[PDB]
């Protein structure tokens, strides 16, 4: 009675704890003059549901094709119809029982035929830069070996197997393997041969590996150069020549270059280099820079740096893991254009080509190993591979391949062991290995807060408050004295902070102020650069992004995959516009009297010589004056006071009091850079001469009384409801108090702290703020001027089954041309529900107008949105936008589009224009209601009903980052209070 | 500057705390020989959204009609297109700020013209038996008065206003008023003139009110009769004659009748009576019964009674509050047919005609005042009308009208102050008033547990455990000694228990055993009699019931309105079938050896003389023997041992051992009653000779091996999955372990107790029991008999992201004809999730068959469903049903249809029959999956996919009553364990 189950052999392999077999030693990615054929293109492809039904029908030989169809390689095959993508955050999509794999395991058989010329004989290899998750490779029917480490390179010798003429490469890829357990990143599950496949000749007397060592002596200005070269693992004779520095030297010997221009993210100086053997030459780019930890500060080339970073995942809306080069270059430019200078490769090594672009454009790169076991946390870390001895060789291998591939690039300033893999022996082994191999780069890892085997203390999403304690060196001690002394001598980095999901992130300014002032604080990497949205079309042809659950997942985490500063197509979100301003490398403080501005050079190495300093004075009627001022270069971390031309300040005093005028000073690129054109804005500051409060109009018009209607100048009232039915010509369907907004993504996250951990959204629903009703208490006229009179309308607003409420009194007035509106809000009972105090989203007014708005203009902060704890990038000025462009295209619709700090506004309804003025208020205009906004799950759910929903707010709440990390900060919370505010309305034409 | 708001006058009235104005004194509902014209029929109707827009256009005069359309009176107008019904449980549908009302307040103007003949002059009145919630009445343009108390009667004098010839009655009804705050029952909000409107002549020398006093002296057998009669509030001369007792006496004098036949729910003896004045005579039905509380026992006519009760709401699927008389009679018969003997009029007085039917058919009635302020609880009872002095006159009035209307009916044995209105002064005033007016009926009220102003200690939904402590008189003491001594001397009643929502109720037997054994325990009233479903049709024409939220409610409580023993059309639910058995008034215990049966008379007054005692012996081939046995009448609360004919026991021994046979003894009506025909079943008992366990077939067939398939006799296997693909002819698409069922309504209720209060449904979702996956571990043959061999298939079942699981081993065998299946379940890790132990719905198997089942037959318990803590009414026998009739039509689909205690089963798939045998297992067969069941919100969502989903269970969980009250009891819980069970399969034809 033997065993009868099928495919037991393949499964035994997939469940193996060993690293792949049969591969050549891990080595660096090198630009080589050796022959090379890329096998990329259209391959043939067969998909099987599982190992047990995967045919064993000699398909490796590539003849008598059965069931194979065309597929482009590289690819993430679920992006091409085969199966579907699937997204989970923490959770695994399969039963947690390592190393085992589920029966439903997509198996993808790949096959391609290619011609091998004589230049690839006698010796050659095949190189796979990435296969998710488990590869088995055959060449002409013979097994080469297997691959483990989905984002790591593998090379297989094909000497004596490759044959002159055509050849048949066959690759079986399984989605799930034992390696899946250690690749649980928060992202889509996407199997396939998703990176370059290459045939490379390996001539005799060639160069297999090279290790560049380019240090900088910031005292003397010397460069410290040693370039190791090896073959088959042994050091070899080779000459390395760098023409610009006039050097010819032998590999393996360290020399001292008298003077070098150091490399930095700010000034990425690179020297072209070649290291040559008789049979092969490899070309290099050398950046001289030394990394050191000193006095609890992370220093480069002798200077503490500030990391302005983002977390970079590799994703493409239509192609999955495959990110085309032109997209990589574009997004890296876009980062530079937004003052970013650092990248964490969350949480696996990137495409090999990435590293050279980083060297060239200038980023401080945290290079992270492909390791994460986060789904074990929910079980108390039981069975965690990070501390299971059987997993040691697999994890050491992952780190080795990571380090070896990218070790020659000046842009890599930290090696990271992985992400959210807990604590354990194997993580210590990975660190010990790295410290031995490359002592030149400090080691990062957040998972072990004791920081026992790292060189920098890292955390994710620590509050502004805890960050400030750490900055001062007074955080709580570890229980072990020896470890505590060590950790307090380490600088501190936030490897993930200010979670950028939906509307937000809020609180960026408070983190940034701490980064300045506290040297120990290295900076932070925003989570994250890009939304992982997957494009999906409908019959009519409109496009929207799909998120967790939109692809039939049984187990998923919704829209958490869409949590980035740009959308999947790299279109900015407002968060990115704000982030740019927060991390601006120059500070510009315009003097109130407009005689000049304080300039502080926030850069770490460069001066101000690359910048042109320009000023403009703008008024309602357009620009009044402008020019450019000369600024002696300001050294790093230094500052001076720059005078402006006297004509500017003379113009300030000449303004009739009450007239609005904005002075803007901008720091712009004087010349084209490799990442932007001349005229690109880097930093800016403003001084505003505000317009005085608008005069309340004289109440000289009387209220004429009719049976069902009241009229007071241009505004008609319903005598039953007491609210306006029209103002001027434009009809009004509803007017009421607002206290609620359609929850943001942050509003849906849990409010950790106290006995109340309900999401703010849930607190609102329970309290009933979404379902407010208003009761009329009375309508009354009162004596005004010269026979005229005011109209007062008293209401009380509350919710069903609730006793608490607010008294709302509207007192109206008009002189015939402009309407005067005063609003008074009074608390009635105690605003408590289910034992906890109710907070408000806002204190404002909803105008539901009976006609559509084609265009919205305002004086205030813009062009893009701004909420109390955001809008850093919204500047003062005059703005005008079509209605569609007022909105923000978040993948899940939610509260957005508010323009805080508005002094005046103009809506254009057909041939009529509604003006709104008064003390600072927030502006929002939409073609749909709040209820349909909150109900919508995707953009297509948003329907214009033919109305205008106008929102005027006397107060707003913050947005925070409660989806992950701190909620709204104290100073931006909005607890129930009493309030009063005045507005003025007008209809012209 | 005066006030300009509209409709302030009407609103001032609606917000009044006073009882209606202008009405005649509250008095009894009386059958009178005075002329009378019912105004019921088609009236004219105009609906306005609110008071402020309700026209004041002299519509009362009934001429120049504008906007009026036909409407039948009585009615609940939202049931007739105008507006829509709306259901909330606790919560009010409007802002809680008494006495105020919302702006959105439907106002219904009603108008009818009628002819008044000379017989209605000089004096007459108009009578309204119910207007929800605020009436204003005009006759010929003059205001008569207003009404408050939606379920209470009101009478208005029309002398000098009524005119000979035609007359125009006009009634404005507002849905919401100050009275709404005190009418917050859990039910639909349905305004309208929903009860009879009548014109009654009031001749001179007539009789306005009458108060019958008919006591019984259980020692002597005497009746104690005094019939009061009055006019204009003063006692008057009148003769009262009762022909059957040969009595002629003057009203106002108490006499002693030598012998009377007492009245009870069991024997509702009624004596026809008339009390006559010169101008008017009123006919009466007198039931002689005395009510008394003695030795902490609620006694009638000297004997402690047992209340077998239901809570009766008034509802009709298409007509709302209007319940047609033929429906009332039908449902009251249906109650009697299910052994019910008591009714609580939850929570308002019923239609006046109700009381006579109760007197006639025989129910102990708890008559409840129209009062409930339950929506104030969530605010700590702040602003509760029950303790607000301004509400005293309105609430005293409610009680007065309640008592006065129904005070002549022997069926009313308790007056109840209302329901869930908290505690306060006005409730004490209502009690003081009642105790003064009618000392003959003890007072009920649950809201005040101290029981300071009541005569019985009442509770709702107290656990079986607390009920048992109360039964023994050892419950915790009140802090006040004086009140505690009082309360411990009171008998105890559950005014609501065993909540009958969805599948259930469970735990009825445990309550009932306590009711026996503990005299102090009065019994209980099930919540509730009927589901409040509202019929709603679709284009294709199918009907389904609507529940909270299906009618566009902004605020609602879902399907809680559907929580009854019958559906809105009085079709029984399984709960009713079980309840009948639990409260059966006779106990029948058949002897194992079939020589006789123990008979215990559980009745309180009657003997067994009304019953015929019949026996039958049933076998697989039909009935074997039957007859009827003579039983000397058994006295109340007594018992005897009845012998059966010797042929029965001789037949028992003659059965070949292993053959199944069922002896059933039934107590049936020997003669027609007023509530059922002769042959109606009241009680029953059984003794079963079980069929021995089925022999496992000899494993003499070998397993033949092929590439993709395995065969072992009639069963074909997939060699990849290891599961059967067919058995005999019938295809099998899936076979797996089950641990989960589609949550019941109870499963959705919170598990009060411990730090885990997540509904069991939520505990399951978090633990992943709904999303199980199975992994194949191995397939193996093993030596059997005479060359044959078994097939063992090892699997492990778990869920994604979870580590805990069960090992499932299937060992198969066959001798060619019948298949032998053994299943072994082993716990792997610890079954804990989010810090709490996971429980299971079931341990069973899902067979997904590739063909439809036309008919399902089984030997076991039936015909209807049965779960571990239900199925009391499922009896042993042989049953056969079409597939559709296996299912249960709960309004929200949910787990149902299981037949526990099954020994054998037969599914008929086309021309083939699948037999299943083995140790006791539960049977369920459905044409749709569990996922579509759990997904469905209404019956139309259930779609047959063309398959058969068969469920065989070795263990089930209870269902409990966690939707409101106790969850599943300890003994019926199902914690994770190891398990083993055997089955035998066969396909014939």
């Amino acid at each position: 009675g033997r065993s009868l189950e099928l495919g037991a052999a393949d499964i035994q392999d997939l469940e193996s704890f060993e690293a792949g077999r049969g591969a050549l030693p891990a080595r660096a990615y090198l630009q080589s003059d050796a022959p090379r054929l890329s096998l990329n293109g259209e391959w043939q492809f067969r998909l099987s549901p599982g190992s047990r039904v995967a045919p064993d029908d000699g398909w490796q030989l590539g003849e008598a094709l059965n069931g194979f169809e065309s597929l482009p390689v590289p690819s993430s095959w679920p992006m091409h119809g085969h199966g579907a993508p699937a997204y989970t955050n923490v959770q695994f999509p399969f039963a947690v029982e390592p190393p085992h794999v589920p029966e439903a395991n997509p198996i993808g058989d790949h096959l391609v035929v290619f011609e091998a010329g004589p230049e690839f004989f006698p010796h050659a290899l095949l190189r796979f830069d990435g296969i998710e998750s488990a590869g088995t490779v055959w060449l002409n029917g013979v097994e080469l070996g297997t691959t483990r480490g989905s984002r790591l390179a593998h090379e297989f010798d094909v000497s004596g197997i490759l044959e002159q003429g055509e050849n048949t490469l066959a690759v079986r890829v399984a989605q799930f393997s034992a390696a899946s357990y250690v690749e649980d990143q928060a992202m889509w599950w996407l199997p396939g041969i998703f990176r370059d496949v290459t045939l490379q000749a390996r001539p005799a007397a060639g160069i297999d590996d090279v290790f560049v060592h380019a240090g900088y002596d910031h005292i003397t200005g010397e460069g410290i150069l040693k370039v190791e070269a090896s073959r088959g693992g042994q050091a070899i004779d080779a000459v390395v020549r760098v023409p610009e520095l006039a050097l010819e030297l032998a590999a393996g010997t360290e020399v001292r270059v008298p003077a070098v221009e150091p490399w930095s993210a700010e000034v990425p100086k690179l020297y072209e280099a070649a290291v040559s053997a008789a049979g092969e030459s490899v070309a290099l780019q050398i950046g001289f820079r030394s990394i050191a930890i000193e006095d609890a500060q992370f220093k480069v080339n002798g200077r503490r740096i500030l990391l302005r970073g983002v977390n970079r995942h590799e994703h493409h809306p239509r192609l999955g893991r495959v990110v085309p080069r032109d997209v990589v270059e574009a997004e890296l430019r876009l980062m530079k254009q937004h003052n970013i200078n650092a990248i964490r490769t969350s949480h696996y090594p990137p495409h090999p080509q990435f590293l050279a672009l980083a060297d060239q454009l200038g980023f401080y790169v945290v290079l992270e190993c492909d390791l994460e076991t986060h789904g074990f946390e929910s079980a108390g870390w039981a069975q965690n591979p990070s501390d299971d001895p059987q997993w040691e060789d697999a994890l050491v291998d992952r780190m080795r391949r990571t380090v070896e591939r990218d070790k020659n690039h000046a842009s890599v300033v930290m090696w990271s062991l992985g992400n959210e893999a807990g604590t354990g022996r194997n993580l210590a082994a990975m660190s010990r290995w790295t410290k031995d191999r490359d002592p030149s780069r400090p080691i990062h890892y957040e998972g072990d807060w004791s920081s026992e085997h790292v060189d920098v203390y890292s955390r994710m999403y620590a509050s502004q408050a805890e960050t400030a304690l750490i900055g001062q060196g007074i955080e709580p001690a570890l229980n072990d004295a020896a470890l505590d002394a060590r950790r307090r001598a380490m600088p501190f980095v936030l490897c993930e902070y200010v979670h950028a999901m939906g509307n937000g992130p809020g609180g960026m300014s408070e983190y940034q102020a701490l980064f300045e002032k506290y040297p120990r604080l290295m900076g932070g990497f925003v989570w994250e650069w890009l939304e992982h949205g997957i494009t999906v079309s409908t019959a009519d042809g409109v496009d929207h992004y799909g998120y967790g659950g939109d692809f039939g997942e049984e187990v998923h985490d919704g829209n958490f995959v869409t949590d980035g500063l740009v959308d999947a197509d790299r279109r900015p979100r407002p968060g990115l516009l704000d982030f740019k301003k927060v991390i601006e490398p120059l500070r510009i403080d315009v003097a109130r009297d407009w005689t000049g501005f304080t300039l502080r050079n926030g850069q770490d190495f460069a001066d101000t010589s690359a910048f042109s300093f320009r000023y403009e004075v703008e008024a309602d009627g357009g620009a009044l004056d402008g020019g450019t001022v000369d600024v002696a270069p300001v050294a790093p971390q230094s500052e001076t006071v720059v005078e402006l031309p006297g004509s500017v300040a003379a113009l300030a005093a000449g303004l009739s009091d009450g007239r609005p005028a904005v002075l803007t000073v901008r720091a712009v690129l004087g010349a084209d850079s490799a990442w932007a054109d001349a005229g690109h804005e880097v930093a800016w500051g403003q001084s505003v001469r505000e317009p005085g409060a608008p005069v309340p109009p004289a109440p000289v018009e009387p209220v004429q009384v009719q049976d069902s209607e009241l009229t007071l100048g241009p505004v008609v009232f319903s005598r039953a409801t007491g609210m306006p039915t029209s103002i001027g010509g434009v009809p009004v369907e509803k007017l009421g108090l607002t206290l609620w907004w359609a929850p943001t993504d942050n509003d849906l996250g849990r409010e950790w702290g106290g006995a109340d951990e309900r999401p703010l959204a849930t607190q609102w629903k329970d309290a009933g703020l979404n379902r407010l009703h208003t009761r009329l208490l009375g309508i009354s006229a009162n004596p005004g001027q010269d026979g005229g009179e005011t109209l007062t309308v008293r209401t009380r607003v509350s919710a069903a089954d609730k006793q608490y409420g607010v008294l709302v009194d509207y007192t109206w007035s008009t002189d015939g041309e402009t309407v005067g509106l005063r609003t008074q809000v009074r608390r009635d009972g105690t605003w408590v529900n289910r034992g906890f105090e109710v907070e408000w989203a806002r204190i404002g007014l909803e105008f539901v107008l009976g006609e559509e708005t084609e265009l919205v203009s305002w004086f205030g902060q813009g062009p893009h949105q701004s909420y109390p704890d955001t809008g850093q990038g919204a500047r003062a000025g005059w703005f005008s936008l079509p209605l569609a462009k007022m909105d923000v295209e978040y993948v899940r619709p939610q509260e957005c589009g508010a323009r805080s700090g508005s002094r005046s506004a103009a809506l254009q309804l057909g041939g009529r224009t509604l003006e709104i003025c008064g003390d600072p208020f927030a502006l929002t205009v939409r073609p749909y209601s709040q209820d349909v906004l909150d109900a919508a799950a995707h953009r297509p759910d948003l329907k214009a009903d033919g109305r205008t929903y106008l929102y005027v707010d006397h107060a707003l709440r913050g947005v925070g980052t409660a989806a992950c990390g701190p909620g709204v900060l104290e100073q931006y919370r909005l607890k129930p209070r009493d309030a009063d505010f005045i507005l003025t309305l007008k209809v012209r034409s």
